[PDB]
């Protein structure tokens, strides 16, 4: 069976775990433990197996994180739309992924999470522009309402398929 190795990266607190648990278990929810989840799904008719690594356990740029990240095929790069720092951080996360995969074109999607919360501090247009300047998709999402959550992950699989 076709497996898709996915990795969820981004600043602590943006909703990585909430997005993953919503995708896998269909409900909304330890920010230090790092682990992988699996689930058999059908995407565009293809029955397949997602293997999802939920990163945590310190900002980033330890070799330990790379030891975990290196096995990933595609990356879900998440920020929170009310946390400007988490959005600035995407540049670094993207750089770290390119270095660990030793590639200039790694399957990746930008995810603006916490779409249910108002008074956003990152406008959609700006995030759409970042994704476009990177040549990757942008999906907005809420781990809380589930809006956009399948679109974000399934989109990542479609990027893996096309690379
Ligand atoms: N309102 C709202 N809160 C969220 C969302 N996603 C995560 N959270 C909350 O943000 C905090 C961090 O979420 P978590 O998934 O643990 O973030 P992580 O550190 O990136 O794994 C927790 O209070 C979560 O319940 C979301 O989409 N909407
Ligand atoms: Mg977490």
């Amino acid at each position: 069976m076709t497996e898709y190795k996915l990795v969820v990266v981004g600043a602590g607190g943006v909703g990585k775990s909430a997005l993953t648990i919503q995708l896998i278990q269909n409900h909304f929810v330890d920010p230090t433990i790092e682990d992988s989840y699996r689930k058999q799904v059908v995407i565009d008719g293809e029955t397949c197996l997602l293997d999802i690594l939920d990163t945590a356990g310190q900002e980033e740029y330890s070799a330990m994180r790379d030891q975990y990240m290196r096995t990933g095929e595609g990356f879900l790069c998440v920020f929170a739309i009310n946390n400007t720092k988490s959005f600035e951080d995407i540049h670094q996360y993207r750089e770290q992924i390119k270095r660990v995969k030793d590639s200039d074109d790694v399957p990746m999607v930008l995810v603006g999470n916490k779409s249910d919360l108002a008074a956003r501090t990152v406008e959609s247009r700006q995030a759409q522009d970042l994704a476009r300047s990177y040549g990757i998709p942008y999906i907005e999402t809420s781990a809380k309402t589930r809006q956009g959550v399948e679109d974000a992950f399934y989109t990542l699989v479609r990027e893996i398929r096309q690379h």
